[PDB]
């Protein structure tokens, strides 16, 4: 499917009336498999940390880490189906542009590939942007074949601004998921007991980043 159909028919509908957009079956499941290959390769050689510290113990042997991450250019070696999803994304919102509200998006971070272990940790409620520092939409990118929540947990949810409900993302296999980044997306990933991947870039509205250089002091003379 034309990246700039989706883009036109539903990602900016979606994002303009929701602030919530899930396209299912994003690459397929050749590409979908081969970067759950490399995901993988990355956590099997080291690659990613040892994860959160979420329990601090008297006795440290007993410490209790969740979400491990690492972050990912695209270009490295055994990273370039990776590199392919973030192309894949970057081709969407650059379709999109204009038309996200009144963002115009001028860039992005790198991918935080995010590893939740299994062990029955999370993350805690949160904004992504709460104070202004250039991100307007999160994009992720879930590669768990099989996830079945209710046997698994992970379920991210959402609670937009405003409304009393909040909404069940699972984490499923070439699933791609943009929302707004600030305020009016609190979000949190409830206890995951098996092994949890997920990609995430944030793109940057080029007004706001401008000027949170200015708040976030860089220097000549
Ligand atoms: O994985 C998900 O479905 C949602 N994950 C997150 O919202 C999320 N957000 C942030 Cl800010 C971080 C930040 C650091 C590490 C992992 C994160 C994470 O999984
Ligand atoms: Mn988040």
């Amino acid at each position: 499917l034309p990246a700039l159909k989706l883009a036109l028919e539903y990602i900016v509908p979606c994002m303009n009336k929701h602030g919530i957009c899930v396209v299912d079956d994003f690459l397929g499941k050749e590409t979908g498999q081969q970067i759950g290959d490399e995901v993988r390769a990355l956590h099997d050689t080291g690659k990613f940390t040892d994860g959160q510290l979420v329990s601090q113990k008297s006795d440290s042997s007993k410490d209790i880490r969740g979400d491990k991450i690492t972050w990912i250019e695209g270009k490295e070696p055994g990273c370039e189906t990776i590199g392919l999803l973030m192309s894949s994304m970057d081709d969407l919102i650059r379709h999109c542009n204009g038309k996200l509200g009144s963002y115009k998006i001028n860039g992005r971070t790198k991918a935080m590939v995010a590893c939740y272990p299994g062990n029955g940790t999370g993350y805690v409620r949160h904004v992504d942007n709460r104070n202004g520092d250039g991100r307007c939409v999160t994009c992720i990118y879930y590669l768990n074949k099989d996830w079945d929540a209710k046997v698994s947990g992970g379920i991210l949810r959402i609670f937009p601004e405003g409304k009393a409900q909040f909404a069940d993302i699972e984490p499923k296999f070439d699933r791609l998921l943009f929302f707004w980044s600030d305020r009016r997306n609190p979000h949190e990933v409830q206890p995951a007991y098996a092994t949890r991947y997920a990609i995430t870039v944030w793109y940057f509205d080029a007004d706001e980043r401008a000027r949170a250089k200015v708040k976030y002091l860089k220097g000549v003379r």
